[PDB]
């Protein structure tokens, strides 16, 4: 009739791993179209929604389980111990000053990578300091790099359907921004290290002069943009060149990248496969080399998932670390804005430029001052070696393919052998309640902000993928929301006790590599829950609780498809997470060149 739980009075050895996937049929095309009309039906739709909601097990938790906890609406973490061996930069500092101190944490630039490249050598991505050195040594100009990029976009149709990396592009604006950056190098005074660097902005973030649509063809009618977002105003102040708006899953509701409205984005390593949602275009354009780095929103692993499936670095910062003002997901409790880059230097430098809490989140969350990890190996290089890499064996090998399990374990063995890290066995209880508490924690703020527009006769202007969840989200009652916030406090107390014994939690970012796109799904979408289950398996902890996670590319499988590793550290410990991932890519650099690659600067 009812179940009773607790958190403080819970044995650690009494919790066992439950590997039951959310079984749901896969409907594409007309069968998917008729299914959406069945969910929106008056009498039929309401009865069918409760049927699916009771099958997976989300009704037992919400309306048939007594909870002892108090609702934790936002991540509430206590003051943590200081990150050993870092540099504290000012919170109220400017992104120009923070980039200067960020360059002090990087090793000295070796011109042997750019100039005098050996004819027989391995493949490597063009870094940010490679672009900045060629700008200062008059090797190339940002105006020429822009013309070479626009030529690629207008040739392969990367700004055009049905395979668009971008859904909003202005060629005259890109040339105008590269023209202003060019004069700054000709006169001999660049703004910072980011001057002349192209960065793509996701379509759920405001960026002038382009409108913010978020994957729909109607949001610009009801939502207008007049100011740059908090992250764009920081990047534009550093001299960066905002390329355009990247393709994404519609309204950030997805984990594959399917967009039956503007066009689905293909994976650079295999165009017949997905990129990963919801930052689909923001991850492919970086993996293709067309730009240095890009920004994307991480609501439900929307940054780490596509970064792992494409073989690039995706950083999920702590909740409130990066000001979210001027985006579609502002006000949420699980969403952040993190950078996607080809390497870690680019992700570090971009992070140093956009890292800033808002005036509201500063008083509420009380963040510690930001810190940059000393990426210099000398003198000791033991600050990373003295770490407890906590991992859940039952929550590590639950991958659909065994290639990811062996490849990620080699990194743990390499980190333990070359640096002396200890792998401490941990346990993460109540993993089923995390998925149920998360889906309502993110769907409710998204549906509420779109409800006045959907009630305005514009609900039919959404994709069938979004309309599938909007009928599920519209059935979540207010009492179900309060019951989920109490679950967030339970999982907050578990993880905060986990961080007492370990420093980070190392797990694979996803449970599968890049999946092949069904040909029938390119018409109006799909609803394969088994695929989305394997992807959101390891990213929900950083979103529901607000912890800083990363997605460092570790290697490839037997099919040459990228594989990612997740490092989730203490609150406000981006320096600890970025420092460990720096040792990971040194033990496993990116070697394979994607099938869709473009080498600028030549």
């Amino acid at each position: 009739y009812q179940v009773m739980k607790r958190a403080s009075e819970v044995d650690l050895s009494t919790v066992k791993y439950k590997a039951e996937t959310m079984k749901a049929p896969h409907l594409t095309g007309l069968s998917f179209k008729l299914f959406v009309n069945l969910l929106e039906a008056p009498l039929i739709g309401s009865l069918i929604v409760d049927y699916l909601k009771k099958d997976n097990g989300m009704t037992k938790i919400f309306r048939n389980t007594v909870i002892p906890e108090e609702p934790m609406f936002r991540p509430e973490f206590p003051s943590q111990e200081p990150e050993h061996d870092v540099v504290i930069v000012g919170e109220d500092e400017s992104p120009i000053d923070r980039l200067e101190t960020a360059l002090k944490c990087l090793p000295q630039y070796d011109p042997s990578r750019s100039l005098h490249a050996d004819p027989v050598s391995s493949f490597r991505y063009w870094k940010i300091r490679d672009y900045a050195y060629a700008y200062r040594s008059k090797l190339t100009t940002p105006l020429q790099v822009a013309k070479r990029i626009i030529s690629i976009i207008e040739e392969f149709g990367y700004d055009k359907p049905p395979t668009p990396f971008l859904i909003r592009f202005d060629a005259n604006e890109v040339i105008k921004q590269a023209e202003a950056s060019t004069r700054r190098f000709e006169q001999g005074n660049p703004i910072s290290v980011l001057d002349g660097i192209f960065v793509t902005i996701k379509d759920d973030i405001d960026c002038l002069p382009h409108p913010t649509n978020g994957g729909t063809t109607w949001l610009h009618e009801d939502r207008s943009v007049e100011k740059d977002s908090a992250v764009v105003s920081k990047l534009r102040s550093c001299g960066a060149i905002l390329l355009g708006k990247a393709n994404m899953h519609e309204l950030g509701m997805g984990t594959t990248g399917n967009n039956s409205n503007y066009g689905t984005t293909r994976n650079p390593h295999d165009p017949k496969r997905y990129t990963g949602g919801s930052s689909s275009g923001s991850a492919a354009i970086v993996a293709a080399g067309l730009c240095s780095a890009a920004l994307g929103t991480d609501g439900g692993g929307a940054v780490r998932i596509p970064s792992a499936l494409c073989g690039i670095t995706g950083l999920k910062t702590t909740y409130g670390r990066t000001d979210m003002t001027g985006s579609l997901c502002e006000g949420g409790t699980v969403e952040i804005i993190g950078p996607l880059a080809s390497s870690l230097e680019d992700a570090f430098l971009v992070y140093a430029a956009i890292l800033g809490s808002s005036s509201a989140d500063r008083y509420n969350l009380k963040p510690s001052p930001p810190c940059f990890p000393k990426l210099l190996s000398h003198n000791g290089s033991n600050a990373i070696g003295s770490l407890r890499l906590g991992k859940y064996t039952k929550w590590f090998n639950d991958v659909s393919s065994s290639d990811i399990s062996d490849k990620c374990e080699d990194i743990l063995k390499l980190l333990s052998n070359n640096h002396g890290c200890k792998v401490v066995e941990i346990v993460v209880p109540e993993l089923e309640e995390m998925r149920a508490a998360h889906v309502i924690s993110i769907g409710s703020p998204t549906l509420s902000s779109l409800t006045p527009y959907c009630e305005a006769g514009k609900n039919s202007k959404l994709s069938y993928d979004t309309r599938t969840s909007f009928a599920i989200f519209r059935s979540f009652s207010a009492s179900d929301y309060i019951a989920a916030q109490c679950l967030r406090r339970r999982l907050m107390e578990y993880h905060l006790n986990i961080f007492k014994d370990v420093d980070v939690i190392v797990t694979p970012t996803t449970g599968m590599t890049a999946p092949v796109i069904p040909p029938d799904a390119l018409k109006n979408g799909e609803t394969n829950i088994q695929v989305t289950t394997d992807l959101m398996r390891f990213v929900l902890a950083a979103n529901l609780l607000g912890f800083p996670a990363i997605s460092v590319p570790v290697g490839y499988d037997k099919e040459g498809l990228p594989i990612g590793l997740q490092i989730m550290g203490r609150p406000w410990a981006e320096a600890t997470v970025l420092g460990l991932a720096a040792a990971v890519e040194e033990l496993a650099p990116v070697t394979k060149k994607p099938a869709i690659f473009y080498d600028i600067l030549n």
